[PDB]
């Protein structure tokens, strides 16, 4: 029957905080047998000593400890309701927890980090990495709240906030032919022996594709881009990167890079990716544009190379 | 005297949210109708705006209500994972827990567990994950499943296990098979079988690969091949048809194996053909004496699914003497 | 250099008359042509160097042996092998069937099963790795062609004592009061005035695993009729249909290559697969479980 | 009648390349010629196989697959062939925490030193590498030891130490005498690399106390390097990688490095795993010393970066 009450959670984290019961007392605005009441219910509700009471100062016992994360969470979740509730109106506060594919995160994430830093110091972003269809999985759980993926994600019972079309680029050894060239067609696809992440990458079904496009159609295989670099610097063929991998991937020794001509479009486009059932629109499409100005910092990096983009 | 909701107020907010009805969301909550619509109004009040709007049909949630709605299940989501952590210390199985198993074991030891849950642990709402080790570990380490029941060894690391109990596996070829029906085989006969394998994210099939490979048999034509299913009641219409043999554990004999052309046939005692299968949790989590006793509650829904599959008749292996 | 057939074939032959069996100066030829071509003693017994290379050469020649083997059959119409990819929801139920007809009929034919959902088929169909797929359509791939095979109505799978066991009448409407569990494949559901149009924590994979959801009360389902004998007569269960005017199915149909030149070979393989779904029909109707009408 | 190469190799070039004037000219043969060796296997097979364009006929299409299994089989034969210790094609599984960093080296040491060798790199997660060494997809995997797989046997190549990444900022900054209680203190950021902790000297405190972690939503986790140091700078956490990444994550601003004292010894043991049934032990021993020199040459990279090691 027994559920434990907000201002008895509220009493149990101050306590282990304070550290004293004169001073969580006056912080809550109650009295110190007040204090103590809630204490003495929660403990016996749960039917576990929580607070060890000494004569120079209250300890917290070992099962205390362990539940008090459990107990601070709780009332963040509460205090978010409040801050809601008194007409927030779409504004980055609180957790946001945000999942993004593994060819974007780290060409991403240093100017998206200081732009919330800066400029949204109440939001609390947690990062998650991983493949479309692990974030596909945690964002139908509870798990996370949002994800940055390419469109088409093919979810029926999600909702996608179109962001921006990112451009791709040619990278071969410093040897090959192609090196340096800027006019190249989907027909050169052909004479590349392409370097490919495997099945469960978005990357991967970007560029078979693309070669399908009006031209022809393996057992090499990486899961990171850092590892299809050194393959291509050895010469064991070329690949494509997204231009925002350019400063992290494309400046290292032996590697040269080559964009086709203006006719020719070879990119992809990112989204912002929700559970239709989300009321936070309006709270996402103003994160959404964090995203955008943190891509436009990532393309102006690439620039800063040297090396010419598309 | 500022105001702060509670979580009652919260958990009758969400429950009218949800059944849409003032008669429903009471009897769901086990409480009273004018206890229901109270504090309703004393959340209402104390918020000072409009979270439902009541009419005679149905009711509708406002549009400043649907905004709140979220932030008031994540917060009473908190605080029953609260409730779950402090009770589970010691061993209680109460509140939500969300189990992940693999599919080779999923539909033949949900029945016992399922029945065993519901007549014995009324407190406990257990909700069920059905997919492959790979996303199951996933889903564990990301907080989206509380425990996962797999084959061991899982070899995650942060992650404890729980040995379970070791299921044996039983040979499944046409009724005109000449190895069909014998109960004396050796690793060494897999080379004669054309062995129809689950794909390569299936526990199963690495559990049938390293078998052959104990008995000095190359495993490549079958590995390798063109025809492969995801699913063992295709497995069993393709060995039907004559399209080979397979391997499967006991439990799924009476879901699987009694269809007609059909035909069981067993190792001798001196082959240990099994796999071991075990609860995987966190090694953060403080639940372990809880997992401990959902353990007890597997291991007893596992001797239901083996009596399930002895009464078919169909001879089981037998690793020791009687 | 490049080694040709007749002499890898030879150095094959001396291993394989190497045991109980016996395989010529043309012979001694062919094979110190092979050895200086590569620059490396093959025969002494075989030598050590041999032996490794010995498997890669038999595989050669069981794969030129395979090709004659398969040039003989190639002027008919279903023969050789046939990789037929098939959705999880349709294929445990259509392949019985489906293979009893082409060993009674078409016994030249081998045929390959690939289940795997459908983005993976209509990738493995593009990339070659297999020759055909079914699967619901529309399929909305671009250079693709669609062969119609059947239209395969719903079925509801209630529990026992659920209030719509047995009901022959219901409405769309009637999806409001279930609490479903879903496979996604199939779905395509829609009355005369619903507007619906369809494409919770527990989630399953498997229709096995959903029905034994449904015996314990979690929540009710959608089956395909050809899944009623497999799956909808164990213990705890209960079938309930929706009436007339409402139209709950989906069309099943053969998905093949644009460029392919086997056109007239995959409809031909079609009436085979439209044989076995009203083969699985008729042994659904055979349970006694009432069909939607 | 027995069909020949050339002949399938004129069969296979026209089936894919859409002309006869462009199939000839890539076999360097004449029009005339790719014809009569089309024709000459038509007639000695009795089939027709090709039909001002040119479509693969019906019973072409089935017997195109096998006759290019039946090239491939035979450029296979020439790939082993070539100098048959390390010759032919050799595939070998690299877990991803040290794919990009070994491969340099590595790759440099077999194309000067074993121009017979064709290697195939696979990167991918030690689980699904024992998987594919299995079922024979892969020859070799380098991988952490122990494997608790029976039906493999281990060669052990080198222990490869950890080294602390903080932000600039961040106290522990440089220092090079931290013990293992001051993991308390850091907000870990940990990749599955295969690491063991240990100090020679078992504090007592550490030994079983572990922080529950409390979330309804999941925990930054990132699933490359590259991700985890962009954390990292932000200040996010902190992590520990393997040296021979040093000159390849943690060379960009905003990052600091920190060691253990010697009394703590944090590192990895990469060794070698081949199954029990292969005959190969001698070349797969051959190929152990390449990647222990290779090895050697990533941590000489580490050292020139002028960052103190372990």
């Amino acid at each position: 029957e027994y559920r434990p009450t907000l201002a008895q959670l509220r009493t149990f984290v101050t306590i282990a905080e304070c550290k004293h019961f004169g001073t969580a007392a006056t912080k809550l605005s109650i009295s110190q047998p007040s204090l103590s009441q809630a204490l003495v219910a929660l403990e016996t509700g749960l039917g576990v000593q929580l607070i060890e009471r000494s004569t120079r100062k209250v300890i917290v016992t070992p099962a205390g400890e362990k539940l008090l994360p459990f107990a601070k969470s709780t009332l963040d979740a509460a205090e978010s309701f409040l801050s809601h509730a008194k007409g927030a109106n779409g504004s980055l506060t609180g957790p946001l927890t945000v999942g993004i594919i593994p060819t974007a995160a780290p060409y991403i994430l240093p100017s998206m980090l200081s732009i919330v830093d800066e400029e949204y110091p109440d939001l609390e972003p947690h990062i998650v990495e991983d493949q479309t269809k692990h974030l596909l999985a945690l964002l139908r759980d509870g798990a996370i709240d949002v994800a940055m993926m390419a469109l088409p994600s093919e979810a029926p019972g999600m909702k996608e906030i179109p962001l921006y079309d990112e451009d791709f680029i040619v990278v071969t050894a410093s040897d090959h032919p192609f090196a340096g060239r800027q006019d190249l067609e989907l027909s050169a696809l052909e004479d590349l022996d392409l370097l490919l992440l495997d099945d469960g990458h978005s990357l991967h079904d970007q560029i078979v594709d693309l070669c399908r496009r009006g031209d022809i159609n393996a057992v090499t295989r990486a899961s990171s881009l850092t590892t299809v670099m050194q393959l291509v610097v050895a010469g064991l063929g070329s690949t494509l990167v997204p231009i925002s991998a350019i400063p992290w991937e494309c400046t290292r020794p032996g590697l040269a890079t080559a964009n086709f001509n203006s006719d020719v479009t070879a990119n992809r486009r990112i989204g912002l990716v929700y559970r239709s059932s989300s009321s936070r629109a309006e709270e996402f499409e103003q994160f959404a544009l964090i995203l955008q100005r943190a891509f436009q910092e990532a393309v102006a990096l690439a620039a800063s190379t040297g090396i010419t983009l598309k």
